[PDB]
């Protein structure tokens, strides 16, 4: 069994390790997306692997760094591509949800990523 | 390997029994739940599919029927009717009756969902 | 002219009562409810909007407070909790503390809902 | 009239906003996936079975929106303090006179949150 | 005013005849079509709503039923079926039927659709 | 770590091998969905397995073929499922695209294929 939860926040970012012409180059943003998935046990009692309300609590100081914010301020965020970024959120995230078991991020609608700890 | 899968939303009212006193999720309340039945196996040669979707509806619609515009607590099983209860009851209802199914998602929310594979 | 709009969505339960017996929307059932609020005047030259999206939400939250994860019909003027009457009702709720609102939408499910306009 | 043609389109794009209090978020620099419709009123041409050509609307729009793409919207002269109520402003300005017939812009910043500008 | 609106989804092949030679768009081609119908009137006081939406599904189900898994040229009325046109043909299919019908909108795709008002 | 793009197009088919009357066998159409999915390493200096350009770039001839056209009429795809679909995408993409790993079709709004190679 495994559950999952999105999350979307607003931010701006720029690629700067793209050719000079190169459009994600310029300073620009998302509307980002990202799933946080969790994998365990669910317990006989509760029902669940655990309540999305401390899920939601767990991610918060990370959701808030992200969300309405500049990425290549933030450490870590300098090359803020989807696959630094899921990866990022994965380090924050996982020393504090042990049972993440994966983290998907959409830069658009279209284009995405997913990290499972590799 | 080769998936098919095919989304079904149901209205259903529930409630969450075992939870802290003042939890919203302990009051009476529902929504608009999504589940997506998945299935693998191999695709037929002459068919080019695995089975068609309109044997699935057909298996499935018994106990779609049980869900959409019920109050989910009434059914037996779903006395504690969370995603996760509700993925694995869904799981244990329809395996029987279409034996290739290998998952059940079930979306409480836009946001919100829980993945059940037999295990 | 300019309107401004913004969607929430609240997780329900509600039945209504003057169908007939069988009516499957006679059923205790539920919704995952969205709300769009329209606003229409005239946009501030100083601020570049005619209110922000967050007054707008704050202005709303009691209402919205009332509406999620509950029964609808034990709330009093939703005892028929129909679409147009939940419009209606949340319309004249938000009226007092937003005085621009021009609309309230109210989708039931994905594919069906109503607009109310102040009539 | 009686008939309404659209299309939308999606840019990404960096803003902030320069007129909220200090705390505000939406005042820190930030980006969204900014949707735009295009909407254009006019008679049906007998022949074509259109108001216009999609493609005519496409080229018409591509110079104004290969700006918005891509691009911190605040280095645009006239999107200074480029709110949805400016923005769609700005672009019916830009787009109204190389399509006459059009007859709404509509911005959303979010999925959830838009406006609609009428001239 | 209150406005009630059903959205309903069809899958249906098209051509569009009257297109110069090469525009994709002539071309044997298909899409998910979506069509919103809106109703407008008054609330009934004891039922609480404009129109049942079984009453609007059974009104505009031997429509619905031409168009989906059809190739709309064949459909007398649909030789060029545009969005335009087709939103038109719904509406004067169905607004006999139902005489509250306000609007009629037709969606080819996510992002282009018409709305036609008779 | 997996890198995914979506990509929707529009088109007709019919399915030639269905009982009579059935409606997929009559000449229909779909906003179809493809969802290319490529997993490898990613790159210290780029921070990316590819640039999603390039996957676009290596898709356009297929996705030409494809778009607002016929499906029937493509070689390979005489029964065109979403299976056999999904499966003559990856022929098509793999060899240009190595890191390919999956390719999801929709058919419609609430029904679609997974395919892995
Ligand atoms: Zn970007
Ligand atoms: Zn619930
Ligand atoms: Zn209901
Ligand atoms: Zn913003
Ligand atoms: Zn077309
Ligand atoms: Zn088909």
């Amino acid at each position: 069994t495994t559950l999952f939860k999105d999350f979307t926040f607003e931010a701006a970012h720029r690629l700067p390790h793209v050719p000079e012409g190169h459009k994600c180059g310029r300073l620009h943003g998302h509307s980002f997306m990202v799933r946080l998935e969790i994998t365990g046990e669910v317990d006989p009692h509760t029902g669940w692997i655990i309540d999305f309300a401390e899920l939601k609590a767990a991610f918060k100081p990370t959701y808030e760094r992200l969300d309405h914010h500049y990425l290549n301020d933030i450490p870590g965020l300098e090359n803020p591509t989807s696959e630094v970024l899921a990866k990022w959120i994965w380090d924050q995230v996982k020393p504090v949800v042990p049972l993440l078991s994966a983290v998907m991020v959409k830069e658009t609608c279209t284009a995405g990523c997913i990290y499972r700890g590799e």
